[PDB]
């Protein structure tokens, strides 16, 4: 009925992609979420009898870079992806390479960047998302390799349209990371004054673990499964890796504001604002936290 209502905007012919956004901010029902974020990053169309050419022709251009494709870049992969979450995932040697190559190939076609620590986790919830189409817990061992291939050229435009809104995250000196740290910290100022002073009481600076918050979009705060449900709702909003996901951040930190003004040691007050206790999080804790940041962006 939800699905329902997904499913027949998805049909067209010319989905209005207004309406699958104002739905999909709520999140998106599984068996449609893999097509729905691939309308709203703008990789498949929304006149329904172009998608399958463009999709297509999509791939094939990513299988012409594999093909036609720098040692100290793979090096810095090859470190980072074995040792990265979620470890079951990863671990599996298909998933291992897939990432490399993506990450190898995205790097190559992005000389300004280059390959940057906390990009590889951005790959995840696409490659997740897209092979969970196609799989009855995550194993990989039973697609058959033109689908997997598939899932890799799909995983990787997708991605590369996240990126195209952070751009200056990930070029020398990431100077859009410090610039989002410092909006954040004038944002906290403002909401929530006494977390504001308390940090500033006790040494800690905004840099010292909002950096991670930023770099990784806080992939490494929340577990994946609730990186995918705030995906929903950053790919529904205008500009929302980029500009929603700073009050979000605003709205996880004063989500704890009692243990924060609590803590007084401040070794112990920067690991836990690096270390906060999200592993029971479900969805429910998703859709306040994403209430709260639509507040916040009120209030401001």
């Amino acid at each position: 009925s939800r699905l329902d209502k997904f499913k027949q905007l998805l049909a067209g012919p010319n989905t209005d992609l207004e309406e699958l956004r104002r739905l999909s901010w709520s999140g998106i029902p599984k068996p449609v979420r893999p097509m729905t974020w691939k309308l709203l990053s703008g990789y498949l169309p929304a006149n329904v009898d172009r998608r399958p050419a463009t999709l297509q022709r999509k791939q094939k251009e990513y299988f012409a870079f594999i093909e036609h494709y720098h040692q100290d870049t793979y090096r810095q992969i090859h470190i980072d992806i074995p040792r990265m979450s979620p470890e079951a995932l990863i671990l599996q040697p298909k998933v291992t390479e897939i990432f490399e190559r993506i990450l190898f190939i995205w790097a190559i076609r992005h000389p300004a960047s280059g390959y940057v620590q906390g990009i590889n986790d951005l790959v995840t919830p696409f490659f997740v998302v897209f092979i969970c189409e196609y799989i009855e817990t995550v194993d990989v061992s039973g697609v058959p390799a033109e689908v997997l291939c598939n899932i890799e050229a799909d995983t990787y435009w997708c991605m590369s349209k996240l990126l195209d809104g952070i751009q200056d995250n990930y070029t020398f000196a990431q100077p859009g990371i410090q610039m989002k740290v410092k909006m954040l910290e004038e944002l906290v100022s403002r909401i929530d004054e006494q977390v504001h002073r308390h940090l500033d009481q006790h040494e800690v600076r905004y840099l010292q673990f909002a950096f991670r918050w930023m770099n990784n979009l806080l992939m490494r705060e929340v577990p994946l499964r609730c990186t995918i449900r705030l995906w929903d709702t950053y790919q529904s909003e205008p500009d929302g890796f980029s500009h929603f996901h700073l009050y979000v951040c605003a709205a996880f930190l004063v989500r704890w504001r009692k243990e924060i003004l609590e803590e007084k040691d401040f070794q112990e007050l920067l690991l836990f604002l690096q270390n906060l206790p999200t592993a029971h999080w479900d969805d429910e804790d998703i859709s306040l936290l994403l209430a709260e940041a639509y507040r916040l962006k009120f209030a401001f």
